[PDB]
């Protein structure tokens, strides 16, 4: 993060690490906007190549919500 | 409700009441296990016949559960 800092030492500036990890064989997107993506297109190529086999979702036991956080949020109303 | 009463004044019993409406003009189903399947049936014909013109869906405002409705359920937690 922090690209646009200079837009405001030089090996050490984001934008420089970012291309120089995009050069060396990482990854990187061209922006943050983009890491959404670019996450999504590498599962994908994991999936589709037998790579990653994924697991059958199972619902979870479930607790009940403690008072004192669910009266912050609005849920619950006594007078 | 109430055919097999009888399995344990004639006119007035469940089964040749529902007979007779049957008879006059009545969508009486064959049981009362068929009685969703029958108004299912009345329903898609009253649609696709110009008749019923549906209400789209809106969500509604929400208020909180009441305290001692919720506490009843189990899904609030105060010691």
């Amino acid at each position: 993060i922090g690209t646009c800092a200079t837009m405001f030492q030089a090996s050490e500036t984001a934008v420089a690490k970012n291309q120089a990890l995009k050069e060396a064989g990482v990854f990187v997107p061209r922006s943050f906007d983009e890491l959404g993506e670019i996450i999504q297109s590498v599962y994908e190529d994991l999936v589709a190549n037998g790579v990653i086999v994924p697991a059958q979702e199972v619902p979870p036991p479930t607790v009940p919500m403690d008072y004192s956080w669910a009266r912050e949020l609005g849920l619950i109303r006594k007078p």
